[PDB]
């Protein structure tokens, strides 16, 4: 898969929203707990993601996610164009480590840590950096 | 500089706090607007950062930043150990693009985008991925 392709969806838990971004070629995840599945949060998140990685295209399982003017604006400024078990495993790990933390967001980040680091023989963390580097 | 060394400080603007993390070998930045210079925010931020990069050691210009139990806990779980003009330039870019955005945090992320991407002949975005990849 092209190095700059990302997938973006929301899953819910404890009545809070989790924005989940996956680098499709590597399986590396960036996640964030947001209070509201609003376009403002998706725009802001896209801005951070594009700042830290080469984000060329973004796919989603809910196209209406990318429809507000706020989201379209972020995509415009950042040069972003429109176009799994990752979410299932992530929710598995969240479940496993949820007791170890008071807040859901702490567990969410713990699960991102585990997922990105556990070697599957590189780990998603290693594969993404490898891919993007090679592409340079 | 060792590939896994990071620097972490807070600067203030419009009466809000900006957590700024710099990968010392590359100059790549991750920033976030937080409401309160509290240890809970530093812990949470460290968790995200360690999830997405190899974070071995963290230096700061304010050691008391790393003193609360919440911060020490995040460092423990993540395997993190304790140990510029980057902040000045970042504040420059924020200033330049501040008018283009309602919220300070939107401008902060815009400035991170510019900084990470502008080639200085790679850009900080390219140098960090190169370094960490080579180190693999
Ligand atoms: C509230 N709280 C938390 C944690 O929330 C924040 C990180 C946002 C502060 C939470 O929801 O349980 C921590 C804590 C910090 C680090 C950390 C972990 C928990 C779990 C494993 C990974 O590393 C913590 C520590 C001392 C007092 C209070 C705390
Ligand atoms: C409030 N607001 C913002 C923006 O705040 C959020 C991103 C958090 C929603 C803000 O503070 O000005 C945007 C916006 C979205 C993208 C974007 C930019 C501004 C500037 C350049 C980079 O790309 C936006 C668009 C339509 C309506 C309302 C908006």
């Amino acid at each position: 898969c092209s190095p700059g392709i990302w997938q973006l969806d929301c899953t819910h838990l404890e009545g809070k929203v989790i924005l989940v971004a996956v680098h499709v070629a590597s399986g590396y995840i960036e996640a964030e707990v947001i209070p509201a599945e609003t376009g403002q949060e998706t725009a802001y998140f896209l801005l951070k993601l594009a700042g830290r990685w080469p984000v060329k295209t973004v796919h989603t399982d809910n196209g209406s996610n990318f429809t507000s003017t706020t989201v379209k604006t972020a995509c415009w400024w950042a040069g972003i164009k429109q176009e799994e078990s990752m979410n299932k495993e992530l929710k598995k790990i969240i479940g496993q480590v949820r007791d170890q933390a008071e807040h859901l967001k702490t567990a969410v980040q713990m699960a991102v840590f585990i997922h990105n680091k556990k070697r599957k023989g590189y780990s998603a963390g290693e594969r993404i950096v490898d891919i993007i580097a090679t592409d340079i």
